[PDB]
């Protein structure tokens, strides 16, 4: 019962606002982290501790096979059903999400050491660049 | 290249407000998600993809030895210095943080299958429960 190893997901959080008010936190950071699920990973070796605490919102996951249509229920996002299809266009992973919203989809490729992702919906395009870890 | 395995972290994000406003995502959600760095984990085996898109706000790690005093500079929080000491009270990991704030510290123990974290500062007490993953 002294070995507290493992990954821990927060399920309840009581009086977190008051604890941050007593520590004098810049309000904006308080209201951001007041409704975020914390996750603590503990690496304990007898008496040596290596703990890592993260504060996250929503983690979105999806599994697919390139070329196989699948019904994607984008929960946590817009909560809609879309007929999703992912194909290869050269070395660019392209996906089309057939649904109520038109021009919905995303591109994803890799140039060198960075991964690019261009989300598209209607007439708005979001571009994201990711570095490797 | 078509190989997209690994864990990537975002370093830029443009027009994310446009992609979320066009998706009819609620306003208060856009205001929070627009200032969070995302992380994408990709497991690829040919044309078989298992992706995980998480969104983190702030992280805070700390490494210590039970019983040994050490100086903790709580960056990304209140950015103060505390002379912290961690010792066992039975099976409850207790830490006192000698600093400007009085009654500052935390207690942490394992009961059954859940982690129990109790943060204290001044006259405010925070009670947190964590489930095992």
């Amino acid at each position: 019962t002294r070995d507290q190893n493992g990954t821990w997901e927060m399920e309840s959080n009581e009086n977190f606002e008051g604890y941050m008010k007593a520590l004098d936190i810049d309000f904006a950071t308080r209201k951001i982290a007041v409704r975020l699920t914390q996750t603590k990973v503990i690496d304990q070796d007898g008496d040596n501790f290596k703990t890592k605490t993260t504060s996250t919102f929503r983690n979105y996951d999806v599994d697919f096979t390139v070329g196989v249509e699948f019904d994607e229920y984008t929960k946590s996002l817009d909560n809609r059903h879309v007929k999703a299809l992912v194909t290869w266009e050269g070395d660019v992973l392209v996906c089309v999400q057939k649904g109520e919203k038109e021009n919905r989809g995303w591109k994803q490729w890799i140039e060198g050491d960075k991964l690019y992702l261009e989300l598209t919906c209607g007439d708005q395009v979001c571009r994201q660049v990711f570095k490797k870890k």
